[PDB]
């Protein structure tokens, strides 16, 4: 409710970065994409760069619920309403993609951000998140609803 209401010339700041640029999300995530599989790196400072890239990526994927203050959440686009993509979201903190593959296709982050934290904990725990694993996740999933907006 602060300049949002019409995603016209304001949508560009959420939409160019939705796909057109694809450097911010992909290139930053490529670094962790490598790290998720290849953890033998001789470059310590890059482990820290990657650490930044991960946290930074949340600002790119969840910007559409944060920067929705300029781009109406009721407008954005179907694509912008599909963000943050669970696949491109859980990969940032590792929310066990092993577990997310057990989730029914109708239920996605779309519905996860929609559910209660207590409820989500029990959902995740029913998909393979093994109790403490879920708690580790919950603390990171909460970042979504704490990304401002």
């Amino acid at each position: 409710g602060h300049m949002d209401g019409g995603a016209g010339a304001a949508v560009s700041r959420a939409l160019q970065q939705c796909g057109q640029l694809q450097k911010l999300i992909d290139i930053s995530i490529g670094s962790l994409r490598g790290l998720r599989t290849k953890c033998s790196v001789s470059n310590d400072l890059t482990q820290q760069e990657i650490r930044t890239l991960e946290a930074k990526l949340v600002k790119y994927i969840c910007k559409q619920q944060q920067s929705k203050l300029s781009v109406t959440p009721s407008d954005r686009t179907a694509e912008l309403n599909s963000y943050p993509r669970f696949s491109d979201w859980l990969y940032i903190f590792n929310v066990r993609p092993e577990v997310v593959q057990e989730i029914p296709q109708e239920l996605t982050l779309d519905a996860l951000l929609e559910m209660d934290e207590a409820k989500a904990k029990e959902m995740l725990r029913r998909w393979g998140a093994s109790t403490e694993e879920c708690s580790r996740l919950q603390q990171a999933l909460t970042c979504l609803r704490k990304v401002t907006g």
